[PDB]
């Protein structure tokens, strides 16, 4: 037998789903996918669940304090995010040590600032928790009761644990290929070269977006192919493929993103105004993405400010991955001008073709100068021929103002025109999760 517990909770939308409000319990048989097989005792009702509202019976997944699944760099996101206070703290697996845990905490000093510092939990042998030898306890709830009644070493004394939303709903099962017709067209979002994108409604339950392809852009069985690549492409920087329509025209159905693309963001009223080292942190977590995606052997093949897209919460997620690759080249395409932008593109790429993971590093050092110049066109003053030649004579952009050495540094490394010496997007993940976080210590040595 396998228990569960309910840790938010949510009703019906799709056929025989079942209906808790908050905390409750039950037994599943097995997992399909993100829909479990879920059976209740005190409901005597049977169907299925999101498998993300649920948690072991006797697990730290019920805690309001514990995060299951996140990282170092997105607990720090998480808690830095707005609505949460001085002192604001979760508990999460630690990512150094298998098995052991850690706990951060937001902090706040006038020299540097909002912080999050990080501990270290370690686990007795025989049983229970600490951080300091001095003070152990029994279980992890007994540490946070401990440290919300004072900090006794730590930076700050515990307060209320990080803010949290109800996660999305997992996509209904069983609805990778879906009729067109269980999409309602509502509002179009913007409309360019190959197609549109809409704000629609699916199954008269669900908000996503909807890229709506123009006839003749691709092919069923060629999209189709490259799609159910696409979908597997699973990571938080990376936008969700629920589903497609696969008869012209194609419609590929994804999560809606509130606040559109990085481009358009920066150059909005709100975007406009992110200080620079969120605009770092927005650059982090496109690098995040990517390196995931170069880890996974894909390409992009055209990564540049406009295919990022920010949600609600700021979060970046990559779009159009893959994309270009499918885009055919025929009579109705070419009547749209210019496939892929000169300005993005590495030399190889346009010289001979040469798409790689390296061709994206170049375009990585592109997109860096996009947003910390609020979105201005590369090249300012300069035709496409004149950047090609004057890139094939070691020009480079040079930098602009309010931009660190070190993130220009960066963009130098991209635009080697050897695509072997371009950085790995690992690397470049690495230097721009710790962009400021330099010449300190990963976690804090409490006496
Ligand atoms: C020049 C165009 O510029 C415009 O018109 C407007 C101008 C503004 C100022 C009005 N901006 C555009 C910017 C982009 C925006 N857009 C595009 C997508 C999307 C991207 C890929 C995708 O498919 C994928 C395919 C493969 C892999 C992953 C996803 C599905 C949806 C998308 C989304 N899911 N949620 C919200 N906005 C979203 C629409 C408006």
């Amino acid at each position: 037998r396998i228990i569960v517990v309910a840790l938010y909770d949510y009703e019906a939308i799709h056929h025989e789903d079942l209906s808790f409000q908050k905390g409750d319990q039950m037994v599943v048989l097995e997992e399909s996918g993100e829909w479990w097989k879920a059976r209740s005792l005190a409901t005597r009702k049977e169907g299925y669940i999101p498998s993300n509202y649920v948690a072991r019976v006797d697990s730290l997944e019920t805690e309001e304090w514990f995060f299951k699944g996140i990282s170092r760099k997105d607990a720090e996101r998480q808690l830095l995010a707005p609505g949460n206070m001085l002192g604001s703290f979760m508990i999460r697996d630690s990512e150094t040590t298998k098995g052991s845990y850690s706990l951060s905490v937001r902090d706040y000093d006038p020299r540097q600032g909002d912080t999050v510092k990080h501990y270290k939990i370690r686990t007795l042998d025989n049983g229970g928790f600490y951080i300091s030898p001095r003070s152990t306890f029994s279980t992890l709830q007994e540490l946070v009761d401990h440290y919300k009644k004072g900090n006794d070493g730590l930076c700050q004394k515990l307060s209320v644990p990080c803010m949290s939303s109800k996660p999305q709903k997992p996509w209904e099962k069983d609805a990778w290929e879906i009729p067109r017709e269980s999409l309602k067209l509502e509002k179009k979002l913007g409309a360019g070269q190959f197609g549109e994108v809409w704000m629609a409604t699916y199954n008269k339950h669900t908000k996503v977006a909807v890229k709506t392809m123009k006839p003749g852009s691709m092919s069923v069985e060629a999209f189709l192919a490259e799609a159910n690549v696409m979908k597997t492409l699973q990571h938080d920087k990376l936008v969700k493929l629920h589903a497609v329509v696969t008869k012209e025209p194609i419609y590929i159905i994804t999560e809606f993103m509130a606040k559109g693309s990085l481009l358009d963001f920066l150059k909005s009223d709100e975007g406009s105004k992110q200080p620079l080292p969120k605009l770092i942190d927005f650059s982090a977590q496109i690098a995040e993405g990517m390196a995931f995606i170069e880890q996974r052997n894909y390409i992009h093949r055209d990564l540049r400010a406009a295919n990022i897209l920010v949600s609600a919460s700021l979060v970046c997620k990559i779009a159009d991955f893959g994309l270009a690759r499918v885009i055919e080249d025929n009579e109705y395409t070419a009547r749209e001008g210019a496939k892929f932008p000169i300005k993005w593109t590495a030399p190889e790429a346009i010289n001979f073709g040469s798409f790689t993971i390296k061709s994206d590093v170049w375009s990585f050092g592109i997109l860096l100068m996009e947003i910390v110049t609020y979105g201005r066109i590369p090249y300012p003053g300069m035709s496409n021929p004149e950047v090609i030649r004057a890139l094939e004579r070691g020009y480079r952009m040079p930098r602009p103002e309010n931009c660190p050495e070190e993130l220009y540094n960066i963009m130098m490394r991209c635009w080697k025109n050897r695509p072997e010496e371009r950085p790995t997007f690992e690397y470049i993940q690495s230097v721009l999760d710790d962009f400021y976080t330099a010449t300190e210590s990963q976690y804090e040595e409490i006496p």
